[PDB]
């Protein structure tokens, strides 16, 4: 029915994610970084995009709502290595968590709401928005699980007017991905399946 980039696609947002709080900088290069967890694994973050190049200096807290890109590793001194990409933040949170108000429209019907998050933190990354998003369109909406709904597009839209968009034909581009952006600026989280 669907073809091997659709299918790329649906395992790439039907795997899951590493979330985690309060990691540490362990050293911040060009277009990478190594972190520890508070768990004791390293973290391997690469970030490939000019616009989103991380200024995190050793010592520092981050949090990381990142994704996989090799299979982590179980070293000779039992060290955990993971290959994550994009995704570290600020630890800021929010004094109370927001409800982000996404509006789906399947073929043209808007279609309801149904296991969408609801995040304590100041900043998420857009390949992290990207993830939640696309992630909830799998699972309830059938994205990418049948040749008629392979395509479409998701929009933020901020309070200050400025947008952030994504085409659900194909993979988020993190080469060209923004920082990090204020959740509870957001104005409204528009998608919409074709």
């Amino acid at each position: 029915s669907t073809n091997d980039n659709i299918k790329d696609l649906l395992d790439w947002y039907s795997s899951g994610s590493d979330t985690f709080t309060n990691s540490e900088v362990l050293d911040n290069s060009l277009g990478s970084m190594r972190i520890k967890n508070t768990d004791g694994s390293i973290s391997l973050i690469i970030f490939p995009s000019p616009y989103y190049s991380p200024a995190f200096t050793k010592g520092e807290k981050v949090d990381l709502n990142t994704k996989r890109t090799k299979k982590s590793q179980h070293t000779s001194e039992g060290t955990y290595i993971h290959f994550q990409i994009s995704g570290v933040t600020n630890t800021e949170k929010l004094p109370t968590p927001i409800e982000l108000p996404l509006k789906v429209k399947v073929h043209g019907k808007d279609s309801p709401l149904k296991y969408w998050p609801k995040f304590d933190k100041k900043q998420l990354a857009i390949s992290t928005l990207d993830f939640e998003i696309r992630h909830q369109l799998t699972q309830i909406h059938g994205l990418y699980r049948s040749s008629d709904k392979t395509g479409g597009y998701w929009k933020i839209t901020m309070n200050d007017g400025s947008t952030y968009q994504s085409d659900l034909s194909k993979k988020f581009e993190y080469n060209t991905e923004k920082p990090p952006i204020n959740i509870d600026e957001i104005k409204t989280i528009e998608a919409e399946i074709n």
